[PDB]
C-alpha cells in the first residue's frame, strides 16, 4: 500500500538536479518508504506540514537526522533545542527567543545594514566577483561572529563546523563519513568559544550566559545554547543569501522589479528561501503507531520531511517553480512550522533584507560571467562558486 522507492535523496546525482526525484517523491503517494535508508518519506506539503506541527506523535529528541538516538550514540551531545521535545524544549527555545528578538534587531540593524551597503559597495569598485565568497559568506562573516561576541581568532573553524553539523543530519555515507574524520578541530574551537569569558559584552553569546539566573536554563545549560547559534546562525545564511542572489541573477525581470521598489527586498529574501530551501530536509521519530496521509506508519519509525519539495508542491503553490518577490509567501516551510519553527528567522530575514535592500539601491545588472558551481551537503542546498558582473546602477 505504501510506494518502495529506490531514490536516494542523499545521492550526489539528486543533489545536483533535486526537482525530478521530488515530483517522483510526490506523485508516488503522500507517504512513501525510500528503500535505500529504511525511512518513511513525506515530499508534499500536506504531509510534511501535518509531521512538523505533531511534535508529540513525530518527535525530535531521538534525532532530527537519520541516526535514532535511541539506537545509536549522537555524534555530538545532543542539542538542547533542535534534539529536544517539550517539555524540555520549552523554556531553552524561550531563552533563544529573548536573545534573538525584536528590540535585539533593533540594536544591530543599523549596523548589519551598514555593512551590507559597504559590501556591496567594494564588491562594485572589482565589478566581477564571486557571489558566494565574495558576498554569500563574506557578508554574514561580517557581521555575525561580531554579533555572536566572537573574538577574531579562529572564525576560519565557523563554516567548516556547520558543514559538519548539517552533513551528521544526514545518513552515514561518504559525505558525512569525511566530515566526521575532520571534525576534531572545529568541535574544540566551537566548544571553546560557548564558555561565558569567552564571549564579548552586549553580543548574542553573553546575552544566553545572562539569562542562567532566571530559572529558564542553568548556568551549564548556556554553553550548548551557544553552540546551537554556531551550529545554525551562519551557514544558513550564507545559503539563504547566495539563494536570493543566485535567483536575482536568473531571473532579471525579479532584480528590476526590486529595483523600482526596494520595499520587496524582505519578500524578496522570503520567496528565496521558499524557492530554493537552503536547509532541505529534517527527520522526525514515530513515538506510536500513527495513520498519515492514509498510511500506517509504526512505532519509532524516522520520517524524512522534504521541506524543499514541500516548498514546490503544484498542490499548495501556484506556478512553484518561478521565482515571484511578490508572491505570498506566508506558510512556506523553509524556516520550519510549529514548535520548532527557526528560532532565528529574525537574524536571516534581517540579513537578507539589507543585503537585497544594497543590491536593490546600488546595483542595475547582475550577470553570471563563469561555471556555475554546486555545494554538495547532506542537509544544506546551495552553490560554491556563482561568478557574477554587478553592473552598477
Ligand atoms: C535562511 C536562514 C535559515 C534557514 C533556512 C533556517 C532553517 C531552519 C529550520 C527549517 C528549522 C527547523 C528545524 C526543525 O523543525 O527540526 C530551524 C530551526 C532553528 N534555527 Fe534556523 N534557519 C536559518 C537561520 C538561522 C539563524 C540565523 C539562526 C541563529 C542565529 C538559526 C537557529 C536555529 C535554531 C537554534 C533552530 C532550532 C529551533 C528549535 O528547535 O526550536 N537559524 N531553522
Ligand atoms: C536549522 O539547523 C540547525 C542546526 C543545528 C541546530 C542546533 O545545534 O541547535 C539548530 C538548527
Ligand atoms: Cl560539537
Amino acid at each position: 500500500t505504501i510506494p518502495h522507492l529506490a531514490i536516494d535523496p542523499f545521492s550526489l546525482d539528486f543533489f545536483d538536479d533535486p526537482y525530478p526525484d521530488q515530483q517522483t517523491l510526490r506523485d508516488a503517494g503522500p507517504v512513501v518508504y525510500l528503500d535505500k535508508w529504511n525511512v518513511y518519506g513525506v515530499a508534499r506539503y500536506a504531509e510534511v506540514h501535518a509531521v512538523l506541527n505533531d511534535p508529540t506523535t513525530f518527535c525530535s529528541s531521538r534525532g532530527v537526522g537519520l541516526s535514532d538516538f535511541k539506537k545509536e550514540k549522537p555524534w555530538r551531545p545532543p542539542s538542547l533545542i533542535l534534539e529536544a521535545d517539550p517539555p524540555a524544549h520549552t523554556r531553552p527555545r524561550a531563552v533563544l527567543s529573548k536573545v534573538l528578538s525584536p528590540a535585539t534587531m533593533k540594536t544591530i540593524r543599523d549596523g548589519f545594514a551598514a555593512a551590507a551597503d559597504a559590501k556591496v559597495d567594494e564588491l562594485l569598485q572589482r565589478g566581477c566577483i564571486d557571489a558566494i565568497a565574495d558576498l554569500a559568506e563574506a557578508y554574514p562573516l561580517s557581521v555575525f561572529p561580531d554579533a555572536m561576541g566572537l573574538k577574531q581568532e579562529g572564525r576560519e573553524h565557523l563554516l567548516p563546523y556547520a558543514g559538519l553539523v548539517f552533513n551528521a543530519f544526514g545518513p552515514p555515507n561518504e559525505l558525512r563519513q569525511t566530515a566526521i574524520e575532520r571534525s576534531a578541530p572545529h568541535q574544540a574551537y566551537v566548544n571553546e568559544q560557548c564558555q561565558r569569558p569567552n564571549l564579548a559584552p552586549g553580543g548574542f553569546g553573553a546575552c544566553i550566559h545572562a539569562f542562567t539566573d532566571t530559572g529558564e536554563i542553568t548556568p551549564d545549560e548556556a554553553p550548548l545554547l551557544v553552540r546551537s547559534l554556531l551550529s545554525a546562525g551562519l551557514d544558513t545564511t550564507v545559503n539563504g543569501i547566495g539563494a536570493a542572489v543566485y535567483c536575482l541573477a536568473r531571473f532579471p525581470g525579479e532584480l528590476q522589479r526590486l529595483r523600482s521598489d526596494p520595499t520587496l527586498a524582505r519578500n524578496a529574501f522570503e520567496e528565496a528561501v521558499r524557492f530554493e530551501s537552503p536547509v532541505q530536509t529534517f527527520f522526525r521519530t514515530t513515538t506510536r503507531e500513527v495513520e498519515l496521509g492514509g498510511a500506517v506508519i509504526g512505532e519509532g519509525e524516522k520520517v524524512l520531511m522534504f521541506l524543499g519539495s514541500a516548498n514546490r508542491d503544484p498542490r499548495r503553490w501556484s506556478d512553484p517553480d518561478l521565482y515571484d518577490i511578490t508572491r505570498k509567501t506566508s506558510g512556506h516551510v523553509g524556516f520550519g512550522s510549529g514548535v520548532h519553527m527557526c528560532v532565528g528567522q529574525l537574524v536571516a530575514r534581517l540579513e537578507g533584507e539589507v543585503m537585497l535592500s544594497a543590491l536593490a539601491r546600488k546595483v542595475a545588472a547582475i550577470d553570471i560571467d563563469g561555471p556555475v558551481k554546486r555545494r554538495f551537503n547532506n542537509t544544506l542546498r546551495g552553490l560554491e562558486s556563482l561568478p557574477v558582473k554587478l553592473t552598477p546602477a
